[PDB]
């Protein structure tokens, strides 16, 4: 069924919340043991957001390999996104030596430091040139090297370098700025705009390792982000774009980490990304 035509049904009809809930329901349930271990308590920002022990990210190193991290895997569409929470304060050493490990090439960044008056994940790249950041216990540096502010989001150059082997690599940081304390944007205008950008850098390409998203738990904003992308490369790639059923992809991501998409109104503006995304698609 036309997402388009499934869209109005469900606006006319007011059910949002119950489809939400028919999600919610039918998602897969799988063990995060090792999330739970006491040794990581400080390595998780909420208690109730852990990732799966068959999909999480391990870093490489013999004393404790974990991190809040889930590598989705897309099979059809050929593409892999790792999600993970925003960065601890304890965790923003791991959180780098992952980018590092899986050969990244882009973090894209869906939340600001502070929302709502408290912090929602630690200040993690450097914010001048000349003041670099160290991370001592995974021997990393990180060094700003330009800065592009636009009016709904900022795209950064740095440089990581592991100082074990004395290698360097460009790391590009898409951080969208404007998502509201409460609610969805009105528009998914400039949400699209970010992701556009974020696919021409080549971060999302096979060529590098899958790029890194979060948010503050990393599956709300961040399911939106991945969830939006999959869809709109399915209606590129198949004969019948029309059968790309968006719930059907849902529940295949949170065969990977659980939660993705947190409300209803996430879930309502995911369906109409991808239905505008796609009216710049058909013929753009
Ligand atoms: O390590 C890298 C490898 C390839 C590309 C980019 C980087 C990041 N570092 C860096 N220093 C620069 C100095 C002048 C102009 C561009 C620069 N990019």
């Amino acid at each position: 069924m036309e997402m388009e035509k499934e869209f109005e049904q469900i606006d006319k009809s007011g059910s949002w919340a119950a489809i939400y809930q028919d999600i919610r329901h039918e998602a897969s349930d799988f063990p995060s043991r090792v999330a739970k271990l006491p040794k990581n308590k400080n390595r998780n920002r909420y208690r109730d957001v852990s990732p799966f022990d068959h999909s999480r990210i391990k870093l490489h190193q013999e004393d404790n390999d974990y991190i809040n991290a889930s590598l989705i895997k897309m099979e059809e569409a050929q593409r892999s996104y790792i999600l993970t929470q925003g960065p601890l304060p304890n965790t923003v050493g791991h959180f780098w030596e992952m980018v590092w490990e899986q050969k990244s090439r882009g973090v894209v960044m869906l939340n600001r430091v502070m929302e709502k008056g408290s912090l929602k994940c630690a200040q993690y790249w450097p914010q001048k040139e000349e003041k670099e950041m160290i991370f001592e216990d995974t021997n990393l540096k990180l060094t700003l090297i330009s800065e592009d502010i636009k009016s709904y989001y900022t795209v950064r150059q740095l440089e990581l370098e592991n100082l074990t082997t004395q290698e360097t690599r460009e790391i590009l940081h898409f951080h969208y700025t404007t998502w509201p304390d409460f609610g969805v944007p009105e528009s998914p205008a400039s949400f699209l705009n970010f992701l556009f950008k974020v696919r021409e850098s080549g971060s999302l390409s096979p060529e590098h390792g899958p790029v890194v998203v979060h948010c503050s738990a990393g599956i709300g904003r961040s399911g939106t982000f991945c969830l939006a992308d999959t869809c709109l490369l399915l209606m590129d790639k198949r004969k019948d774009p029309s059968s790309v059923d968006i719930k059907k992809v849902l529940l295949e991501m949170r065969k990977f980490r659980m939660g993705l998409i947190q409300t209803a109104d996430q879930l309502r503006f995911s369906y109409l990304a991808v239905i505008e995304g796609a009216k710049f698609i058909m013929g753009d």
